[PDB]
C-alpha cells in the first residue's frame, strides 16, 4: 500500500518534467529530493537481496523492482536538457558517491540472462529441470 504510493508520487514528479520544464527541474535540484534518493536506494539493495531468498515471496519484490523503475526514470527525466558542466549532474554525482556501497550491492545483484548459460551441459535433453546438485556442478 505504500510501494503504490511512492509510485504514483513518483510518476506525478515525471510528469511535472519529462517535457523539460525547466523551471520544475532546478526547483527539485535544490530540494530534499537526493536525501529520499538515498535512503530508497539503502532500502532497496538490502531488500532485494534479503526477500529474493524465500519463495513465499516474489510480488512483493515484483512491486519494489517496479518502484525502481520508476525511480529511475525520474532520474532520466531529470536530465533531459543536460548541459555539459551542468549542475543537475553533480548533485546527481554527489548523491551517488554519497550513496556508493548501496548502489554496488544492486549492481552486483543484477549480475543474473546469466543463470542458464550454466544449464545446458549436463542437461539429459535440453528440458529445465535439471537437478539441484547438477546446478552446484554447473
Amino acid at each position: 500500500k505504500a510501494i503504490q504510493v511512492a509510485k504514483q508520487v513518483f510518476n506525478t514528479l515525471t510528469e511535472y518534467i519529462q517535457g523539460p520544464c525547466t523551471g520544475n527541474q532546478q526547483s527539485l535540484a535544490h530540494s530534499r529530493l537526493w536525501d529520499a534518493v538515498v535512503g530508497f536506494l539503502h532500502v532497496f539493495a538490502h531488500m532485494q537481496m534479503k526477500l529474493s531468498q524465500d519463495s513465499s515471496q516474489i510480488e512483493l519484490l515484483k512491486e519494489l523492482m517496479d518502484l525502481q523503475k520508476d525511480m529511475v526514470v525520474m532520474l532520466l527525466s531529470m536530465l533531459e536538457g543536460n548541459v555539459v558542466n551542468g549542475t543537475i549532474g553533480k548533485q546527481m554525482v554527489d548523491m551517488l558517491v554519497e550513496s556508493s556501497n548501496n548502489v554496488e550491492m544492486i549492481l552486483k545483484f543484477f549480475d543474473m540472462l546469466t543463470s542458464s548459460d550454466t544449464f545446458k551441459e549436463y542437461d539429459p535433453d535440453g528440458k529445465g529441470v535439471i537437478s539441484k546438485r547438477d546446478f552446484h556442478k554447473a
